[PDB]
């Protein structure tokens, strides 16, 4: 337990900006680490596109019918 308790919203921002629609990927980092899931990722960005997954079902909401 070192540091603050940061937020992921906030740590995994810098993957915000290679998330497209939802979809996060970024080169190949050689250091696997643990998400909030207890599960292991390959990267720093696998443990980031979970949490930015996550967020896409919130974007399921249209702000119209594509129909109009």
């Amino acid at each position: 337990e070192s540091g603050k308790a940061t937020s992921y919203a906030e740590l995994c921002n810098e993957y915000r900006k290679l998330v497209r629609n939802g979809k996060l990927a970024c080169t190949r980092e050689n250091d696997p680490i643990q998400g909030p899931d207890g599960k292991v990722h390959g990267n720093t960005c696998s443990m980031c596109e979970v949490f930015f997954q996550a967020e896409e079902e919130e974007k399921k909401k249209k702000e119209g019918e594509s129909r109009n």
